[PDB]
């Protein structure tokens, strides 16, 4: 038993519901929250401009100071830093940008890391800004992650499209 509350069950593992994230986190304190990165973890729009206004800027401060050290993340892959005032931990994932030209088959490299933590409150990878169709991202994140995954959808009107054309 978890704390998430309101969600609809799509599988044995992926639950789903209109809910902003922000507001999301800052009730349920997950353990992960997912952050739609990029690259050089540059929060500036999206939900990774969104999550980081609610840090109050010290999740870029963070995110600044991993990238002086490490160097950028691959495109599919994700970090672990800290998750501030929302969760315990935030796990950064790059899903692919399609207004950037890069490889939509990447999405499925992107959820993978998904299965790495056993419960995630997260956004539909490559969604919104970054281009890609969300019904395709669903349908990748149901057939990708194992673990239990709790999708948030800002868009009342893309939540009932991706509800009512589930398979
Ligand atoms: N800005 C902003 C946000 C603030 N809270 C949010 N909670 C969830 N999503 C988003 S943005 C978004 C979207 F609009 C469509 C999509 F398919 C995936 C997304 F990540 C935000």
């Amino acid at each position: 038993v978890n704390s998430f509350s309101g969600y609809l069950k799509l599988t044995d593992n992926v639950y789903i519901k209109n809910a902003d994230i922000v507001e999301e986190a800052k009730k349920v304190k997950p353990t992960v929250v997912v952050n739609a990165a990029n690259v050089y973890l540059k929060h500036g729009g999206g939900v990774a401009g969104a999550l980081n206004k609610a840090t109050n800027n010290a999740m870029q401060v963070e995110s600044d100071d991993y990238i002086a050290t490490n160097g950028p993340l691959k495109v599919g892959g994700s970090c672990v830093l800290s998750g501030h005032n929302l969760a315990k931990h935030c796990l950064h994932v790059v899903g692919p940008n399609v207004n950037k030209g890069e490889d939509i088959q990447l999405l499925k490299s992107a959820y993978e890391n998904f299965n790495q933590h056993e419960v995630l409150l997260a956004p539909l990878l490559s969604a919104g800004i970054f281009g890609a169709d969300p019904i395709h991202s669903l349908r990748v994140c149901v057939d990708t992650v194992r673990t239990n995954v709790y999708l948030a959808v800002f868009d009342k009107n893309l939540y009932d499209k991706l509800v009512s054309s589930f398979l």
